[PDB]
């Protein structure tokens, strides 16, 4: 696996970017989280979804350098998005809202799931210290 450079157009929510990439606009989806949601069709904003965006806003917006990084498997969803691992100077975005509380590690897809062992750590010690999402 190798990091690429992309650019910011936009954070969409807690855990969809819209990054330019190779001289592309293309919406992200982050790789195994999942974020409360503020644009989910049924319940409007649910708990924690404006502060997991708000959190995945600050974080590429005061970036000085966004990389991306795919797994082996298949690199973009049904819906178009680009799957990645997001790191906003060397932080990787997915990691950082797990540990936080703000995602859940979500249902995971072989072969893309590299970095899952290292998320449900991230995630237990979030649980563990009762943060945002779990208290």
């Amino acid at each position: 696996l190798h990091k690429e450079p992309a650019t910011l157009i936009k954070a969409i929510d807690g855990d969809t970017v819209k990054l330019m990439y190779k001289g592309q606009p293309m919406t992200f989806r982050l790789l195994l989280v999942d974020t409360p949601e503020t644009k989910h069709p049924k319940k409007g904003v649910e708990k924690y979804g404006p502060e997991a965006s708000a959190f995945t806003k600050k974080m590429v917006e005061n970036a000085k350098k966004i990389e991306v990084e795919f797994d082996k498997g298949q690199r973009t969803d049904k819906y178009g998005r680009g799957l990645a691992y997001v790191y906003a100077d060397g932080k990787m975005l997915n990691e950082a809202l797990v540990r936080q509380g703000l995602a859940k590690v979500a249902y995971v897809y072989k072969p893309n799931n590299t970095h899952e062992q290292h998320l449900r750590k991230s995630e237990a010690q979030a649980k563990k210290e009762k943060l945002n999402i779990w208290s």
